[PDB]
């Protein structure tokens, strides 16, 4: 809906919400077929250049049901394991005894059929390319006799075309041990995969947004290899099915904020960890610490919670009172005061220490603003570029309100001489708490 | 051969037993030669399509030709020169004088020769594409006249076949910076790939075990561009030989070992370190903390030796006694209870802290198993899935046998208040004598 | 220039000197178009194979376009869009009303023309391929009848030709969310790469070093899509300018300095921190912590400043004098003393402790040196590889001068019982500070 910001000068950090998310919750198994030719290699007298281009064609086609068959004999394990059981147990169903000639029985009148394994899951089955049909009507009756017959050059062309997306299926399954993502257009074309879309039991609301939204849907896919047996190639495509639709998600921004003496080795920095994109999730947060792992479409995000941290819903309440300890605000503490910028959604943050130049400029009108010592903020309303020393970041264009929240930086609220300067993933109240117990030992003294 | 686990609850981390390892610890390269014709522009009269279509992909021929020139007239340096070495020794072989017209000369009659290079290497040239024949019998009367002949659709269509492998070469070796990895099949057919395994000087066993896993071989293997000189081109394959087979390889598997009190910020945690696989290498302990660094097929695994790291074989002491000072057994401390899971390799470990809801569900049972507040195991023997707050994990169906060490969590063993909750690679004896210097400051007091 | 390096035994790190760096500092951006043909899909008598060869063909043109149009309906944000504002400005002027309708009037002659845009950018537009014409001309007067006439398979190939060009673009544009890079010759063809650095506003000194580098230039290169309107397929390449030219550059390569006592668990490590590349850049040090934002070709070094950090020029004084608190010279710290090595420009540093088997062997000599328990070096001159446990490294050699500075190793200098073992990104004179701090407190009692 509206994308709107918030930067907190107490805390150096900045809140982009407005944003609807899609969390990614369960998976859609398909199963596409292609039909193959059961055939063995034949010798027959061949001269014109004719004969032998289509030989040459079909070693292709042969190479590549054998390379298929030697990846299933021995797979190599792949990362995405613990992501694909869905897909995988579906594999596993059709390298039993009479399940491929179930499917093979449903598509043969059709591209696209529903069928019933024997594992209780009603999957739709596609025929995406059938090349028994080309090979037994127009090749074997040419290639089969004592001497070949002289196939034309449309018959050579024509069977290039259809051999193509074979071998760059056999390309991508070899290449990734038999699982590939994101889903290519040769796994599944944008035609196919529409299709596929639309034929989902999900809401009329939800395949607007998969429609959308392919390319993100593509990358959030899994395209398993199955299994080759009585003349038929088949392998799994797991699509995702977004469970969570249109729920609020912000993305955190922090910055060092360290404080501003004037000799080196006297300041004291503190900075907000666990930065990303957060998302209410089934009554808690849902976390994700991975920049990979959430897809934007500038409205939206698609995450997916694969790759997702559970956090209760008061995490959100350390943007607006951090030194609270009923919930876990975490901070990293160093004496690094090394000046940076970061891009929000809405403008940028700039943390400028030392002698660093930072600054915001407008592409007509020049330097629009300096920034001091001190961590500080700038919308994008009228700023283009935004440098930091030698270094000149891009302010991201979106529209949508800014919110600056003034407040004393809490680095000035520590004594430095006593400051823990190593903390890595160290609560706002743990800190404190070492604190207060390494100023009695001074006290006793 | 037989894969087996065992847990350790007093150090919430489980070991995979029983795995095969396959450690890469030499090189045996092979140069791969393409002949090229030494051609130059020729313009005739020329007007229908046939005509125009050759030059066009004889200009194809000619500009990739002048890519692989120009790439190693400045070619940039690669991350793999540490790795390469073995083969770019002998690309300096091939620039010299005299060099190129001995492989030239070994390689008249058939496709593969062997050849003592001027350096000692008695490597094995192989022939896998012939431009100069095609170009020189079939082009060249075509088109040295002084009117261009008119070439068949089929000469159009047969070069185009022929010209393809020689422009997909040249797109990899111009990305890459004349070293890619893994090396694709058009550097190396799969035909020819296996032909080149049982040429190697290694054993049948050993030949066997890389015909049954090219694409690991593929993965651990480097292509290197040596140099076009004398209507030749030849560039360096560098195939993996495996000198550790069948070693015993064990994986670790950590999760945060935390305390169950109620109130937060009065809890620490510990989690062991160096996570990853191990293997038993030459007297010692190779420890690979890279996850793509060993590849798995599931029986076995193939490691590369080149990022490892070499510890004593005593470290496998500390699953069985972490205590002891003989043997650095190193952890991490932090006061961050959050919960996790990490799926082993026969079952998943599960770390469950404050509020979070952790289960472990069987696809037609339901939930089979809730999670308590600590770290505990769960075997993969009738489980499918295993939830974590809102992320849900999937279990590996391999078969084998797990074993529940049962024992006191060490956590329990720790003061909180003197406890170190910001150590990061430190040994259980460093931290165990950091604790007792800080209560000797406690006991003058 | 000459390369050169210089080993502190000090500090165990290594600087590498005398390279020629370029540093990326603004954009050049380019206009690339394709003329389209407007068509809808037209149905007539067909049957010989040459008719649904057209076809086929003919309905990848359509998906193609169409895959471009609902790509630009809604475009994924991307990690690049800080540093492509240059180029997403130039798209935006395009989508204006009239925009296109200026370059599709000055390519109406000519492939290259300059175009003063509706944003004062005068920009030079290329027209790489030219679809309308070969469909207007060829192919619709074949098609657009009642019955299709039969076209000969010169047409057929000579149309997959041009047509492929447009089908590899949209298959890099879509899986990258119209923002690619590198710049693949499918974007922009080696030819075209040239003609268009020739035709840049940079010295002629400045042209033979991007003509030299091009598959760097590609490297730091974007190509965005901009939109398809009025028969026009336009979309911008972002190319490097190079403000900074021969700028000293220099490479810091660090090692872990530790003790050398007998018993472990008393021992004390010390590390410098911060290695990378480091360049004069307008009165600072530009540092580059990633490796892969600085592509080296072995005399020179091309930085993207967009991915660097600005430091006082002060910092190069650390190699000379560790100890000055002027410069925040900083390390870290650990109990940690495991072997290692790290290859350098002109050698190899190499940390050698406990019972690890450190040695630099020569191919022909075999073993020359033998490192014993502590921080060490070797040149590159007559040493090919270096062994470290189980773990063998390849030495560059690049032809250069050593310089080996003695000195006493300064973890000498520090009392092991009370260091700070546990420092991460802390200055020299930071944790000497928070000894004399902690000593005091033992001074009192
Ligand atoms: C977004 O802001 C506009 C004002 O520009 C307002 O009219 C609209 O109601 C807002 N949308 C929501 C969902 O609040
Ligand atoms: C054609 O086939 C015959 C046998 O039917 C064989 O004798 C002859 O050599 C063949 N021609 C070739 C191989 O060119
Ligand atoms: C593996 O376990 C089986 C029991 O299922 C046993 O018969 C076999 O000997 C074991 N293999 C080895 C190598 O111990
Ligand atoms: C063919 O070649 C002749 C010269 O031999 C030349 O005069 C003529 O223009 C050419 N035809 C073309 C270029 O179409
Ligand atoms: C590089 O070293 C050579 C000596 O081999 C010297 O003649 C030359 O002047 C040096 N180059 C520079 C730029 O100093
Ligand atoms: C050819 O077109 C005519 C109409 O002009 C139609 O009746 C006939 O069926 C077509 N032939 C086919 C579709 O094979
Ligand atoms: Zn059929
Ligand atoms: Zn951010
Ligand atoms: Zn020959
Ligand atoms: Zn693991
Ligand atoms: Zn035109
Ligand atoms: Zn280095």
């Amino acid at each position: 809906q509206n994308i709107t910001e918030e930067f907190y000068q107490s805390t150096c950090s900045a809140v982009s919400k407005g944003y609807l998310g899609a969390l990614r919750t369960g998976w859609y198994t398909s199963v596409i077929t292609i039909e193959l030719s059961n055939i063995k290699e034949n010798k027959c007298n061949g001269t014109d250049a004719k004969v032998k281009l289509i030989k040459q064609e079909l070693d292709k086609y042969k190479n590549a049901v054998t390379d298929l068959q030697l990846l299933m004999q021995s797979t190599p394990a792949t990362g995405s394991g613990s992501a694909i059981c869905s897909g995988v147990a579906v594999c596993k169903v059709l390298h039993l005894e009479g399940e491929v000639n179930k499917i093979k029985s449903a598509l043969l009148s059709t591209n696209k059929a529903v069928v019933s394994l024997s594992n209780g899951v009603s999957v739709l089955t596609f025929k995406v390319l059938d090349l028994k049909n080309y090979i037994d009507k127009q090749l074997l009756p040419i290639l089969n006799k004592q001497s070949c017959s002289i196939p034309n050059i449309e018959t050579v062309i024509e069977f290039q075309q259809k051999n193509n997306r074979l071998l760059e299926i056999t390309r991508e399954f070899s290449v990734n041990a038999g699982v590939t993502t994101p889903v290519s257009t040769y796994m599944l074309t944008n035609s196919e995969l529409l299709s596929l879309i639309n034929d989902m039991p999900i809401t009329n609301d939800q395949k607007k947004l998969m429609s959308n939204n392919v390319q993100i849907v593509r990358q959030q896919s899994y395209s398993i290899m199955c299994i080759i047996k009585e003349e038929v190639l088949a392998y799994v495509v797991q699509l995702p099915l977004y469970g969570v639709i249109d729920t609020p998600c912000w993305k955190l921004h922090t910055s060092p904020l360290c404080t501003t003496n004037t000799k080196e080795g006297s300041n004291i920095c503190l900075t907000r960890t666990d930065r990303g994109w957060y998302c209410d999730n089934a009554g808690s947060v849902s976390f994700f610490p991975q920049a990979e792992t959430c897809k934007v479409q500038s409205n939206r995000v698609f995450c997916d919670t694969m790759n997702s941290r559970t956090l209760p819903s008061e995490v959100n309440l350390c943007n607006v009172d951090i030194f609270n300890p009923k919930y876990d605000c975490k901070i990293m503490t160093s004496k690094t005061d090394v000046s940076s910028s970061v891009i929000t959604s809405l403008g940028a943050i700039v943390s400028c220490y030392g002698k660093t130049k930072c600054t915001a400029s407008n592409k007509n009108r020049g330097i629009i603003k300096t920034f001091s010592n001190g961590c500080d903020y700038v919308s994008n309303k009228g700023v283009d570029t935004v440098s930091v020393g030698n270094t000149l970041y891009c302010v991201n264009k979106q529209e949508g309100q800014s919110l600056y929240v003034k407040g004393e930086p809490i680095i000035n609220f520590y004594d430095p001489l006593v400051f823990p300067s190593d903390e890595f993933d160290a609560s706002i109240s743990q800190v404190n708490e070492k604190i207060n117990q390494s100023l009695a030992f001074i006290r006793k003294s």
